[PDB]
């Protein structure tokens, strides 16, 4: 019943709230990875800062969904932000593998929201996802995949010298 | 039979001409609102200038449809620009309510043209509407809705002090 | 057993993790207030931006506790970030009253952590709280109290003109 | 009997002189590490310069205690600066392990002086230690711990290539 609401299905409104939550969950997982790589017994500061920056990006993505919801006349409904799946992330390779799976989980949720928007004939929501989320996700998945290939080439997890070299030449 | 024409359905060509006319109609309605708020017995100059700027925006939107029509090899066909529904617009709240309904009428026509372009499998016309019209319409509807909420909060239509305050702090 | 750990009690390590969580909870509550004041049927954008900025400040406070934990050789342990107490915040006065109580809840948790650090004879943790958190909390509580006094003076919750005036002259 | 003396216990005056001596001892140990890494048969110049800079920092810390003593009306009493525990420091890992233990010895002496100042109700001396010494010590211990983690990852002491890489990418 919002005065601005036009062509905005209840199902899309709810799916935007769920997508908002998933972006916040992804942010929190990257915060955990930042804190792990900043541990004195891990101490890979460029890796830590890579994940801290990703945490900020995902929070920005969540805030853009809040703004979107209000622009369309939907109502932001928040739920708990679940803690990350792990308390410790092993090493740079294990963390990047977890980041790749997280990025693909977020991408699948964005693609599913695009399919719902398509089914409800919502071109504005389709354009928003295509213009503000789907290309960044493909770029992020490619970047992380490239890093995993390099970490395997550098002999992770066993090769500690390879892990050091990655921190000093791939994320400086 | 234009040498440039490719994947451009006659129905979409005609609907672009009708959409062009509606943009010119919207421009003319905003011109009327400008002239009303510039009356000596209305005298809300920042409100008048808000509507004058919207009149120019809608004329620009119409000219972009003329250029689009020619780029695709369609032919611009003009019809009369109907005078606005009212000769006088009451007060800032009544005018903003009329502007919200006008913006939603224009938005519905753009969404209907997007559905026709989708049915005729015209991705260029879909992209044009998504990239050049649909996001501006959502932003404009949100802005006007926000203003209506504030005018009601300020006690319009009865509260003349509230109307003055809006002119001096919301559209300066 | 961290190689850096010195004079850092397990109880203080755990209380820092709980304090981290409370800062994230406070951030999330301010995010909710931002989204509420950005609604088309609320539409107090300077109030919304005040709360959005507070949301960012509290996230920064949480990240500083993560860095602190690692500097001392403690281990960051994350828990769920609980959703805010309300889904809607009434009006500027109700939201500022909720913000004052939230700031005093955070302040009481910081004072309780300072008392634990005092009992465990941890001057570094005491100094950190005194230098990085306790003075900002007193300033924030004073600012919000001052705003509540002004909102009451302006006739909130009933006086919508007063609410408009506050948005346009106290948080611009 | 100094005209400036107020709330300055004899025990704190003596403990400041002992703390002064320990800072000079720490400076001298870092001087020894500088000279070791500058040897032609060691030749890790960035490591050498790291330790030379730490030697200067500790001398500055000692001079600040001399100034403090005089500000409070105590009297500087100097003792011999004992030569460092070792004449040669093995390799970058052995030296960093010795530096970590030295930093924790200095930190424990600062914490013990803070406890004495607390027992004698000397808030000025407490503030001085908290503001000028205790946070730098936590930062220094964290930095050295992080370096030790990286040197172990790089295969020290056996992996000479790892030692070279550290000199060229961690302390450049
Ligand atoms: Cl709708
Ligand atoms: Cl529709
Ligand atoms: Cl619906
Ligand atoms: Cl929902
Ligand atoms: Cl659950
Ligand atoms: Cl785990
Ligand atoms: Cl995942
Ligand atoms: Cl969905
Ligand atoms: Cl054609
Ligand atoms: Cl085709
Ligand atoms: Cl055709
Ligand atoms: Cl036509
Ligand atoms: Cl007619
Ligand atoms: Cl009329
Ligand atoms: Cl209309
Ligand atoms: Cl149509
Ligand atoms: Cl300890
Ligand atoms: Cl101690
Ligand atoms: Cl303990
Ligand atoms: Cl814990
Ligand atoms: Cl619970
Ligand atoms: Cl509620
Ligand atoms: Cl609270
Ligand atoms: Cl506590
Ligand atoms: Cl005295
Ligand atoms: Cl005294
Ligand atoms: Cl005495
Ligand atoms: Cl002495
Ligand atoms: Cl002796
Ligand atoms: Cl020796
Ligand atoms: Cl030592
Ligand atoms: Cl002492
Ligand atoms: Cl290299
Ligand atoms: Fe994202
Ligand atoms: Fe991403
Ligand atoms: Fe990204
Ligand atoms: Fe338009
Ligand atoms: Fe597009
Ligand atoms: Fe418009
Ligand atoms: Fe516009
Ligand atoms: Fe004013
Ligand atoms: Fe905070
Ligand atoms: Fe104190
Ligand atoms: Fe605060
Ligand atoms: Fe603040
Ligand atoms: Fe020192
Ligand atoms: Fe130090
Ligand atoms: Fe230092
Ligand atoms: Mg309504
Ligand atoms: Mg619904
Ligand atoms: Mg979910
Ligand atoms: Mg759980
Ligand atoms: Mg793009
Ligand atoms: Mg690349
Ligand atoms: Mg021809
Ligand atoms: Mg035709
Ligand atoms: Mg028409
Ligand atoms: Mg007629
Ligand atoms: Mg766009
Ligand atoms: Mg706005
Ligand atoms: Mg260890
Ligand atoms: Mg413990
Ligand atoms: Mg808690
Ligand atoms: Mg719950
Ligand atoms: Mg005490
Ligand atoms: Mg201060
Ligand atoms: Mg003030
Ligand atoms: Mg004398
Ligand atoms: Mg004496
Ligand atoms: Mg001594
Ligand atoms: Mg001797
Ligand atoms: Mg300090
Ligand atoms: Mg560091």
């Amino acid at each position: 019943v919002s005065q601005v609401r036009q062509n905005y299905h209840s199902d899309c409104e709810a799916a935007v709230n769920r997508m908002l939550n998933l972006e916040l969950y992804a942010s929190y997982t990257y915060s955990s990875m930042y804190a792990f790589f900043d541990r004195d017994d891990v101490a890979l500061h460029n890796v830590a800062e890579f994940f801290k920056e990703n945490s900020h990006e995902e929070r920005e993505h969540a805030e853009k969904f809040m703004k979107y919801q209000n622009k369309r006349g939907g109502r932001v409904v928040l739920q708990d932000i679940k803690k990350p799946e792990r308390d410790e992330w092993g090493n740079t390779l294990e963390a990047m593998q977890a980041a790749l799976q997280l990025e693909k989980t977020v991408n699948q949720a964005l693609l599913d929201l695009h399919k719902l928007a398509t089914d409800k004939v919502d071109p504005h929501l389709c354009d928003f996802l295509e213009s503000e989320y789907l290309e960044e996700q493909v770029k992020d998945i490619k970047r992380i995949g490239d890093f995993i290939t390099n970490l395997k080439r550098l002999g992770l997890p066993e090769n500690g010298m390879g892990e050091y070299l990655f921190d000093k030449h791939s994320v400086k």
